[PDB]
């Protein structure tokens, strides 16, 4: 079964792109220090609402995920793959 | 400066493609039920030593790392990217 | 091997959306009378140039190709398909 | 009123699934070389019943008939749309 765990602790690069079906969509960043970071992050269920209602660009942010990379071939008839980082069930979302 | 950080747990794809410039790459698979999917892990410094020396497809492993997305423009002049788990510093590697 | 053809005559239902990677798309109309359906017609090579210098909604058109259907996976992590008539070679297109 | 026809030539994944009301179901795979492709063929009137009779899976065809989208919303409350190739009148089945 293994176990695919990610956690970020950084700040929001624009607001949340939520879509209620919910889903949101962040872009959080996570720099060093600085080769800066992005990192694409997909809030599914009502941690999603949240996002929208309170979150906003700037934010810094704690979450926990899963590592998920979906393929999809494009037009020029192409394999092409997405890598994010899932809020399902487990991970979580807190502000800070 | 945010956090980045990746924990996984599963079993390579394939024995260890390492290429001493060293630098080691390894296919993790980590599971769910089962929507199985894989990691394109890369194992930077003397880490990667100890996993040509006994890692070898199929053993389990533990790994900490960072996320790392590099992207390359193609011949068709298209900018593709490629999203992986780099084992740097931080990160470790661990037989199970 | 197998014949894989498709033959359309019918008219843009708006102008061309040609985006030089060249590649254009067009949603060609095809009645009956009258279950009017539309087609999501996909101009490759050189023949997408032609498309957008001269074609522009309305413009009725003679389009030989092939069904080329693509599998996408979205974020609720579902499989979704999309099926075109891709114009690569063998396929013409003709102002009419 | 344009025109839509479709015209295949392949051979069947799997013995048709005729289920009079009749109609058969046919997935006719169609490939180059390989990115071989499968085809949603729907048999509609008596061109079913011959299907049924003596098509049955490997077998080679030829096939006219024209390209037909229907849109499905499913549970989740989402529209999915399958596209498929009707052999209504006009078309035709023909056993080689």
């Amino acid at each position: 079964r293994g176990v695919n765990k990610v956690i970020l602790v950084g700040n929001l690069g624009q607001d949340p792109e939520v879509r209620y079906m919910a889903v949101a969509n962040i872009t959080l960043a996570t720099s060093e220090s600085e080769q800066t970071e992005w990192h694409r992050v997909v809030l599914f269920g009502k941690l999603a609402e949240v996002a929208s209602e309170y979150l906003r660009k700037g934010s810094q942010v704690y979450i926990e995920g899963q590592l998920r990379t979906r393929k999809w071939t494009d037009q020029s008839g192409q394999d092409r793959y997405t890598t994010e980082v899932v809020v399902n069930v487990g991970g979580t979302m807190q502000m800070l």
